[PDB]
């Protein structure tokens, strides 16, 4: 609606309006969260190019933007099955599957 | 223990060690994903600095390290109670908290 209570958010696409419709607060997918009055943005947080993933107004007093969590390092083994990751006595870290080891450290 | 199955995960601080107690992997509090042999470090993930908080082994097979969500922007209101933003007919934007406002846009 127009107003973000304790522990709600917007998401990316969702947005607060006002004034028969004229004001739109919008988290957009390039970041930024913008308030558009009319045909013009009269303000934003500046976070356009960063990947803000929500807009919490948190239940700790705090309204708050957060980029995503995003990975940024992996074993590359999307697909493999019943794995289990096994730290061994041979020194070697070794992510089991299915059909064999998956990844191997050495 | 020396071993996590799908769906598991270390987070910060976290660490699985060898059965015969010589190997230790650690998820540090930096991000890096360390394998300490002794008190040597012999292999790490060189994440370090990169705000990894947890490093899951998934159930689509991928053992990942992920970043926490950073905040970005914030009104810098902790500690404010009961709040509320609210997008006003007058075109105010206002974080209302129990004592007053908290946070406004048109001042
Ligand atoms: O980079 C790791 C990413 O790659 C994918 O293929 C999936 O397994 C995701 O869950 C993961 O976040
Ligand atoms: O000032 C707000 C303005 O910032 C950038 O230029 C872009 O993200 C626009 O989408 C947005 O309207
Ligand atoms: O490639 C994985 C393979 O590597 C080595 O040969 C050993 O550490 C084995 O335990 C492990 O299965
Ligand atoms: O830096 C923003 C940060 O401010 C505070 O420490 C808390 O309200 C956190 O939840 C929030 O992420
Ligand atoms: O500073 C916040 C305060 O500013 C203006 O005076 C008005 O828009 C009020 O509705 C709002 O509460």
């Amino acid at each position: 609606g127009d107003t973000l209570t304790a522990g709600q958010k917007l998401e990316r696409g969702g947005s607060l309006q006002s004034g028969n419709g004229a004001y739109t607060l919008t988290l957009q997918d390039d970041g930024n969260l913008v308030l558009y009055a009319r045909d013009k943005a009269v303000w934003s947080t500046g976070t356009n190019g960063q990947d803000v993933v929500r807009a919490e107004v948190q239940t700790d007093g705090n309204f708050v933007l957060y980029t995503a969590e995003k990975p940024v390092w992996h074993t590359d083994t999307k697909g493999k099955k019943e794995v289990k990751l096994v730290l061994q006595d041979d020194r070697n870290l070794v992510l089991y599957a299915k059909d064999g080891p998956a990844w191997s450290l050495e």
